[PDB]
């Protein structure tokens, strides 16, 4: 079996195997690196995601939300409280304040050391979920909006037809902003690339160890376990490497920088924090190994994470017991 200590897999493509996006997934596959739950792919030297990032700063951001933390500094909770709205131009202004500013560190290892003893002690301000790309029409090579759907994946695996769409979001991010402890919306691979700005730190658990990461959550947060049978798809928990050490999890960590794209795997859990102001792109999407998985995965039981509209016909033909069962 190929890459048995489930590492992740850094990934450097040539300009002509940048050309089929479906098949260097395969590739990746066939060399071990789905056991890790994560990949780092560097693009090729004469690729670029668009010509400059110039007028970036007309975007709006509709919904910005505060990160307010709950717990200890290893484990905790955060909730988002919405403010009002701001262009990217004011968010960028805002991360750079002397209040919200990346502090003084020697490395990423420094700066990793000081998010977790200090990250509870702040309330950043995160830009999540925006509907919409950075890629120029013209980029022809991994143009998150110009994938090939997972409604046609499951048209072509499995002669299925159904409503629904498929497009890319943004998320601008600064010091210490952070997504908890998940797997993808019905268990489905996501892909991510880093526009502009500072780094992204990830931690990641292989999937075939993903029921362990599970157990303890249960054991950390016994009150949210006893309300919902998924409650990890509210997206609120966070675990810090050491704890996770102390009781024997499985698990890997990498910082993605701009310029490079990072690709999840079906039930790879992940987490993981921003180091300054930045702007990522991220969509899900499927293959034919990813089927099984969509069959597999758990569902929120009592109301908190949301069902998007494309959503319920997959849960609808993979799931029909669960979506009868919702009536
Ligand atoms: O912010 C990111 O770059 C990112 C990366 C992977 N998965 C995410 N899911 C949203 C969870 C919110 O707590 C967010
Ligand atoms: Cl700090
Ligand atoms: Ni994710
Ligand atoms: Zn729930």
């Amino acid at each position: 079996a190929q890459n048995p200590n489930c590492n992740i897999m850094i990934f450097h493509p040539t300009k002509e195997e940048f050309n089929d996006f479906d098949k260097y997934i395969a590739y990746m596959e066939s060399q071990g690196a789905h056991r890790a739950g994560l990949a780092k792919i560097i693009p090729p030297k004469e690729w670029k995601a668009r010509e400059t990032y110039d007028n970036i700063s007309e975007i709006l951001i509709a919904t910005p939300l505060q990160q307010v933390a709950s717990g200890r500094a290893g484990v905790f909770t955060q909730y988002h409280k919405k403010k009002k709205a701001m262009t990217v131009g004011e968010y960028r202004h805002l991360a750079n304040s002397k209040k919200y500013q990346t502090p003084p560190h020697q490395n990423f290892e420094d700066l990793e050391r000081k998010y977790w003893k200090n990250r509870i002690y702040n309330s950043p301000i995160y830009g999540a979920d925006i509907s919409g790309s950075l890629f120029d029409e013209n980029t022809k090579q991994w143009n998150l909006g110009h994938l090939g759907t997972i409604q046609d994946l499951l048209e072509k695996e499995c002669g299925v037809v159904i409503e629904g769409v498929n497009t890319p979001y943004l998320y601008f991010g600064m010091w210490k902003t952070t997504f908890a402890w998940h797997t993808e919306d019905m268990d489905l691979y996501s892909i991510n690339y880093l526009h502009l700005g500072e780094p992204k730190t990830w931690y990641v658990v292989p999937p075939e160890h993903g029921q362990r990461l599970e157990r303890l959550a249960r054991e950390l947060f016994p009150g949210s376990s006893r309300g919902c049978g998924a409650f990890l798809r509210h997206k609120v928990a966070l675990i810090s490497p050491t704890v996770l050490k102390e009781n024997g999890i499985p698990f890997n960590r990498i910082t993605q920088e701009a310029g490079e794209f990072m690709v999840t795997f079906p039930y790879g859990y992940h987490a993981g924090f921003n180091h300054g102001f930045n702007c990522a792109e991220a969509i899900n999407f499927a293959t034919p190994r990813w089927i099984d998985y969509g069959k597999m995965a758990s569902q929120c039981s009592c109301g908190e994470a949301r069902v998007t509209f494309s959503m319920d016909a997959f849960v609808r033909i993979l799931q029909p017991e669960r979506y009868d069962l919702w009536k």
